[PDB]
């Protein structure tokens, strides 16, 4: 019921652990490199960010949703000088299954399926009710921030950057909408998850379009044959719902993780699905 507050480590992280230039990834607001503990040799992600209180606000929030399973778990944080200018450094897990997409691209003649789909959604839903449920909106829900703890196939998807993330803070009635941002950002997975496209797309292909941005404001997204064809109406409706253009319209965290297609994946028929062949179309053009 009671967890350990936040202790900042004021050692050198160089006496526990040795720093590679090896960049894992870019984080909006730091660089993501790989490190090693030196006693276990065991592979960890360094996330260094300068000790501005937007910093402090992003490890204390990551701290508080590190415990979520479904949530990249935050092994130690240090409070240390680089080039005398004060750093906190974030140890995270490593997890090195990659990003979600990129795994269901690797996946070769065997064909993704609903039900996997239902279990993937799942997953990603649980983090956000975590969040929600202590008063945390992630605000950067993204295929990219989604990434699996190992390349083995029981690996757990898990959620990652919390450089945008925001506390949303005798019987009496509940009464920001940045939680439903969230609940956006479901909609859009899933819909890729389903299809291997994105529900909205620019013309031209190149970053955002003002035409895409007209189709998010309008909520103009179809669902094409034959990616869609054995697609259940059940799970649509569900889409639609997520990607209400009114914030107050979308669905709760509560309500998709109620929803039985969510909640019984088991049930969820494992219709074979174009995702995995879209996907690696996709990086071919990508790949010239």
């Amino acid at each position: 019921h009671v967890k350990s507050g936040l202790q900042i480590k004021k050692n050198a992280i160089i006496d526990d652990y040795k720093v590679t230039s090896q960049v894992l990834g870019l984080g909006i607001n730091g660089k993501v490199l790989q490190i090693f503990n030196k006693r276990t040799q065991e592979k960890f992600a360094l996330k260094m960010l300068q000790d501005c209180p937007k910093a402090r606000r992003e490890v204390e929030l990551h701290w508080r949703a590190s415990q979520c399973p479904h949530i990249v778990r935050i092994v130690d944080v240090y409070e240390n000088l680089y080039a005398g200018r004060k750093c906190l450094l974030i140890v995270m897990e490593c997890l090195d299954g990659g990003e979600l997409f990129s795994r269901i691209q690797d996946r070769g003649d065997q064909a993704f399926t609903e039900r996997e789909a239902s279990e993937i959604m799942k997953s990603i839903g649980e983090a956000i009710q975590y969040l929600h449920s202590i008063n945390i909106a992630h605000r950067d829900v993204k295929p990219e921030n989604l990434l699996y703890t190992s390349k083995r196939p029981n690996a757990i998807l898990k959620l990652t950057d919390f450089g945008f993330a925001k506390e949303t803070t005798y019987y009496v009635a509940p009464e920001k909408y940045d939680k439903s941002c969230d609940m956006w950002s479901l909609g859009v997975i899933m819909y890729i998850l389903l299809c291997g496209y994105p529900p909205f797309y620019s013309n031209h292909g190149l970053a955002i379009s003002p035409g895409m941005k007209t189709r998010i404001r309008m909520g103009q997204y179809e669902f094409p044959n034959p990616e869609w064809s054995e697609v259940s109406e059940e799970v649509k409706m569900l889409i639609r719902n997520l990607l209400k253009t009114e914030p107050t319209q979308r669905m709760t965290i509560t309500e998709f993780m109620n929803h039985p297609w969510i909640m019984q994946s088991t049930k969820v028929p494992q219709t074979p699905l174009h995702t995995s062949r879209v996907l690696k179309e996709d990086k071919e053009r990508w790949e010239d």
